[PDB]
């Protein structure tokens, strides 16, 4: 509206496009993932783009398999000023259409399908561009998710707590109003629950245990950085020897960049004396490997290196 009204409102271009691909969304779900499908394709710098019928009545293999030919060097890798903040927007975009979508949209059958099946589609694709572009896309994605799951966890806790003061407050009374809406509440917050869970594995099993292996260093980079986040943040399903095996098997990586990141990731970790003892058998089974990259070759590996083993000696 007016100019006080606006500045008083700081919403970003993003918030403000996402704002408006959720009103489209709410009119016409499919057009509204025609342009989220778009949008993925263009960030690969993929010159394509995707019609309702092609969406309607193809599988993702297939829009993919047409799209990798009308291929002509991609945003994420372009140098200049005119791509200097992309990576960075690209990353926002993904947090803030989830952030937004968390409370309605998520949960509906069909968006966070669409979109991690085609996330899961590129993320296979001999072209780097899709392998890249998707691979950071599915990333941030996980991470928005675990920061849905962290939003959900401190609803289940006040839900929980609230059925506590009722439940106790009955107790050979007959089961009451807020004593059933209270226990749905809990049982909702659960299922919630359970569906972010399971978008997490689709894009885990489906992108992060195979992207992590790939061929392009900034890809296993862009994969073992982002483990270290969900391990930071969401300790109970995510620090694990499973998990973390993942970061350990790529200590032993080819490339400073990638070994680097694995060392920023322990960490990160170690330096919170409270999940150090879910690190016990992790530190047993790599300390050989840890202490060798002390003296690795690339000096800030190595810098990294001694900075860890020292954040484990201080535990």
């Amino acid at each position: 509206g007016t100019l006080f009204e606006v500045v008083k409102l700081g919403k970003s271009a993003m918030q403000s496009v996402v704002d408006d691909w959720i009103e489209s969304y709410k009119q016409d779900r499919d057009i509204a993932l025609l342009d989220l499908i778009n949008f993925f394709i263009q960030c690969s710098g993929c010159r394509g783009t995707v019609r309702i019928e092609m969406f309607r009545n193809m599988q993702n293999a297939e829009i993919i398999r047409k799209m990798t030919e009308e291929f002509d060097d991609y945003p994420l890798t372009m140098p200049g000023p005119q791509w200097k903040k992309f990576r960075s927007n690209f990353c926002e975009f993904i947090g803030v259409l989830i952030r937004q979508c968390q409370y309605s949209i998520i949960y509906d059958e069909y968006m966070m399908d669409t979109v991690i099946s085609l996330l899961t589609g590129l993320s296979d694709s001999q072209v780097r561009a899709f392998r890249h572009t998707s691979t950071l896309a599915a990333m941030k994605l996980m991470t928005a998710l675990v920061n849905v799951a962290l939003n959900l966890s401190i609803h289940q806790d006040n839900t929980q707590r609230q059925y506590e003061a009722e439940r106790n407050k009955m107790i050979g009374k007959r089961a009451n109003e807020r004593l059933e809406l209270l226990l749905q509440k809990r049982k909702e917050l659960q299922e919630n629950q359970d569906e972010i869970e399971n978008m997490m594995n689709s894009i885990f099993k489906g992108i992060f245990v195979h992207r992590y292996r790939d061929a392009i260093a900034e890809i296993r980079a862009i994969c073992i950085e982002e483990i270290g986040v969900w391990m930071k943040m969401y300790s109970d399903a995510f620090l694990n020897d499973s998990y973390l095996k993942y970061v350990g098997w790529t200590l032993h990586d080819r490339q400073g960049e990638v070994r680097l990141k694995c060392l920023k990731a322990l960490q990160s970790l170690y330096t919170n004396r409270e999940l150090f003892p879910k690190l016990e058998l992790f530190t047993n089974r790599f300390k050989d490997r840890i202490v060798s990259m002390t003296l690795d070759k690339e000096y800030d590996v190595a810098v990294e290196a001694i900075r860890l083993v020292t954040l484990i000696l201080h535990g």
